[PDB]
């Protein structure tokens, strides 16, 4: 069926017209995800599922990122606390940690950094919408070093299978020539160990991202 997993793979391709992208990553949760409490996207959050990944990436026209990461959710008297870790190397060595709390029930507030130098923060929820199938989920990133960067993705989970979303960020001081960029992004999970979806990205000073992608629990 796949509301029980304890593993997920996922696969994108992109195209970037101004250009191939693809990126392949397996997640270990530590512990049986149930992801029949609110929409499927996001249950690995809701359960609060500590866990570690791995994941490729290769950009043509060339470029190959590795990367690991893991998420550890601890419960405590107080808050649930939460801390991150990740590596990337690229064929350039870049990682970041992260430190934080659940302020609310499903809601995540968490600073670190990252470096070869940023500070990070960064929050996130995911509710129902009170008397229905629907809900709603946030996500906010800064990263201040020189000169700071923004973003923010909403996702609307129209049904628990099915969600519309967009996503805006400020990037001048990512130091491309770059200012800003938007998106808009779906997803549909066909049963819940199945899901497919789409990403346009627009970026100027220009730029356009057409994407696909997949992702299969078990």
């Amino acid at each position: 069926q796949g509301l029980e997993y304890q593993f997920e793979v996922q696969g994108q391709s992109e195209y970037v017209d101004t250009n191939f992208t693809g990126t392949a990553q397996g997640t270990y949760y530590f512990k049986n995800v149930d992801a029949s409490k609110g929409p499927l996207a996001e249950a690995a959050f809701l359960n609060q599922a500590s866990n570690v990944s791995v994941a490729y990436n290769y950009i043509k026209y060339e470029s190959h990122t590795y990367g690991v990461k893991g998420e550890a959710y601890l419960p405590t008297p107080y808050l649930p606390v939460y801390a991150s870790a990740s590596y990337n190397h690229t064929i350039g060595d870049r990682y970041a940690l992260e430190a934080g709390a659940m302020l609310l029930p499903n809601f995540l507030v968490a600073v670190g950094y990252t470096s070869v130098d940023a500070v990070t923060a960064r929050t996130k929820y995911v509710g129902n919408i009170d008397g229905t199938n629907m809900a709603i989920g946030f996500e906010a990133f800064g990263v201040f070093a020189e000169d700071n960067a923004y973003g923010m993705k909403t996702d609307l989970f129209v049904t628990p299978k099915l969600s519309v979303g967009a996503s805006f960020a400020d990037v001048s001081a990512f130091n491309s020539g770059y200012d800003h960029v938007w998106g808009g992004h779906t997803q549909y999970f066909i049963t819940p160990a199945v899901a497919v979806g789409a990403d346009f990205v627009k970026a100027n000073a220009d730029t356009q991202t057409i994407g696909l992608n997949a992702k299969f629990r078990f």
